[PDB]
């Protein structure tokens, strides 16, 4: 029979104002015979009629995925309201029901370091800086570099891991030439997360 | 039927002591007497040492084939093939596996005490940096005092634009323990290690 998948926004959607976090209503295995797939969607419990549906694709597998897109307002999304997904379909005993939210854990701040390149690194011809970001929660959260008050790109970020604490952490890094670290530039490791005083932390590291 | 083929443990492919196994995993078979046959090859030879698991269905049916696979051949990348033959599949379904291809490079193993503002706290983070590897099967770990250090985290690898990888893992301990001069060290096994091992250390200054 069908089965139903329903995807969160991605973190960046929920945490940048300019963005579009998006819930997603995702129909797999719809024969032939029942192709036909209808949509109900809620927000704590309240109709709405704004979806954007999806006409069938038929997959290489010889069945449809059927896909239904609500959009979801930031601040609800950040105060818990629920996304419910309902699908209707003729291969089914009852239409499926599955909810989605942010996560119900307790909200952690995360708390944000930064850690100057090895010593035995600075033998090398480029050098490593370490953006540590600990214990918060949700998982949800992005990081970002600066140098000289202007966006850097080629920084790398590790996935959130789960942690002992029932927290997350993650590392970020940016590789650099050594001669512009010891000219004694000063880098940022900027942090967006939810329970952060407006959402935003900042935190720095030059050469000592 | 599904078939799903897997590489074994990085720790089994590197230890000369250790065996390292492939498995090959047909799931959504039928319980109409639908029966399985398989044919295992290396590198278009076929192998009859593959050891069937026996069976255990859960609820809602899967058959598993084992096989143990040669130190050597597998970091050469030899292709493993789960060859699988059953009725209500059209033809055999092949499903192909081997080390990740190209040259291996080894990581660049650095240790980072704990961050300034961290010594604020009652516990710190030990950081261990594994850097520009390839490829990404890697095993890491903790020691002080010449034993195991069980209390760590590490991160996937993460691919660099090198189109190598990168990880960290994180040792939490006391500070008051740190502040002992206690000596701790992150060991890391890879393919492009010499002896497949290395082990960088760090304590208090
Ligand atoms: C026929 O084809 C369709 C389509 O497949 C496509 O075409 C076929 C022909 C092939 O070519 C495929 O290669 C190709 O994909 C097949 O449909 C697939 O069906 C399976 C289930 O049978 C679905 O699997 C689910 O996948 C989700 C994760 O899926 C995301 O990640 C996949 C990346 O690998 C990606 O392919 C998916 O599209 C999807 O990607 C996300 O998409 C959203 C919206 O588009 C986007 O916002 C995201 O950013 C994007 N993410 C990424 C990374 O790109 C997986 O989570 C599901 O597992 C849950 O459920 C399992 C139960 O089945 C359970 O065991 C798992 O543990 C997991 O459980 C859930 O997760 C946690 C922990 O359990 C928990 O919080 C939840 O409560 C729990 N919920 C549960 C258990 O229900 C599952 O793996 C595929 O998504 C689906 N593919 C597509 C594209 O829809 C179809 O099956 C084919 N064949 C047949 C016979 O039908
Ligand atoms: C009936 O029930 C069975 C039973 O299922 C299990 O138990 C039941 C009770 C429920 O709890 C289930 O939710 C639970 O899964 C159902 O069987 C499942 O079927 C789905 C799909 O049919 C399979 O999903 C795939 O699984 C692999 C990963 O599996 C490993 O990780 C699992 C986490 O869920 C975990 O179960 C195990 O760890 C598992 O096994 C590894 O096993 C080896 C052998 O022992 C072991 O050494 C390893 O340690 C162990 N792993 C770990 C971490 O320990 C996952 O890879 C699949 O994703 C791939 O396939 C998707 C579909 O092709 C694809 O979209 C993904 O991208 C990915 O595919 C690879 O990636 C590309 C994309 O880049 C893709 O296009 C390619 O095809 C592919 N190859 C390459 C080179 O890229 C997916 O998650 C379940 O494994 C299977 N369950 C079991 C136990 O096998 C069955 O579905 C039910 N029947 C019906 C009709 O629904």
């Amino acid at each position: 029979g069908p089965s139903v998948f329903l995807f969160p926004p991605k973190p960046k959607d929920t945490l940048m104002i300019s963005r579009t976090p998006e819930v997603t209503c995702v129909v797999v295995d719809v024969s032939h015979e029942d192709p036909e797939v209808k949509f109900n969607w809620y927000v704590d419990g309240v109709e709405v009629h704004n979806a954007k549906t999806k006409p069938r694709e038929e997959q290489y597998n010889s069945t449809y995925r059927v896909v239904s897109v609500l959009t979801v307002l930031h601040q609800d999304w950040l105060n818990g309201k629920e996304y419910k997904c309902k699908v209707s379909n003729k291969a089914l005993p009852a239409p499926i029901e599955k909810t989605i939210s942010k996560a119900k854990g307790q909200p952690r701040e995360p708390q944000v370091c930064t850690l100057p390149p090895s010593r035995d690194e600075l033998t090398e011809n480029q050098v490593s800086l370490t953006c540590l970001v600990k214990g918060f929660y949700p998982s949800d959260i992005a990081v970002e570099w600066e140098s000289n008050g202007q966006p850097e790109n080629n920084y790398k970020t590790t996935p959130p891991v789960l942690d002992s604490d029932g927290s997350f952490f993650l590392y970020s890094w940016l590789t650099v030439d050594k001669s512009r670290w010891q000219q004694g530039n000063v880098f940022s490791c900027s942090v967006m997360h939810e329970a952060l005083h407006n959402h935003y932390t900042q935190k720095s590291l030059s050469l000592s």
